[PDB]
């Protein structure tokens, strides 16, 4: 698949992200916080260091839409998941649009801009898709591992242990 070694299309252990827009269901700042947390443990695992936009383009920049836009996995509307993204290279390199349609939350679930952010931050680089418990590749927004020490996927091992190449 994607990912590894020495990192994809940016050989620096100092990368960035940017919420292009923000869907104004949770605070803009809370949707940013949903993403920004994702980053936070992605940086614990790989040697990389993510943060909001330094300059220019980024690794993964995230917009907001869904309500029948025509992209990847869009428009299932509030509740479910919904980053309807593209990989590192594909889209606006590392692209993700969060169900703008939602009513961003954490009713244990509903939807949290947070985990699809991980599914996006991750989807871009290349640990993209697997089937394990602790993983960000795990099926949904009942994020077991929780982003504090999010010990991501089994592909996160054979992906993020590449990212940290430098
Ligand atoms: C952790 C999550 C953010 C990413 C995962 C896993 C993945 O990589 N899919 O490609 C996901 O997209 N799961 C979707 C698959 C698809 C819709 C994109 C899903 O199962 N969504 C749940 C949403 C949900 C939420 C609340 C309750 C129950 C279910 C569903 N529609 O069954
Ligand atoms: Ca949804
Ligand atoms: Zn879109
Ligand atoms: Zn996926």
């Amino acid at each position: 698949f994607r990912t590894f070694p020495g990192i994809p299309k940016w050989r620096k252990t100092h990368l960035t992200y940017r919420i292009v827009n923000y869907t104004p269901d949770l605070p803009k700042d809370a949707v940013d916080s949903a993403v920004e947390k994702a980053l936070k443990v992605w940086e614990e695992v790989t040697p990389l260091t993510f943060s909001r936009l330094y300059e220019g383009e980024a690794d993964i920049m995230i917009s907001f839409a869904v309500r029948e836009h025509g992209d990847f996995y869009p428009f299932d509307g509030p509740g479910n998941v919904l980053a309807h993204a593209y990989a590192p290279g594909p889209g606006i390199n590392g692209d993700a649009h969060f169900d703008d349609d939602e009513q961003w939350t954490k009713d244990t679930t509903g939807t949290n801009l947070f985990l699809v952010a991980a599914h996006e931050i991750g989807h871009s680089l290349g640990l993209f898709h697997s089937a394990n418990t602790e993983a960000l590749m795990y099926p949904l927004y009942h994020s077991l591992t929780d982003l504090t020490r999010f010990r991501l996927s089994q592909d996160d091992i054979n992906g993020i242990q590449s990212l940290y190449g430098p």
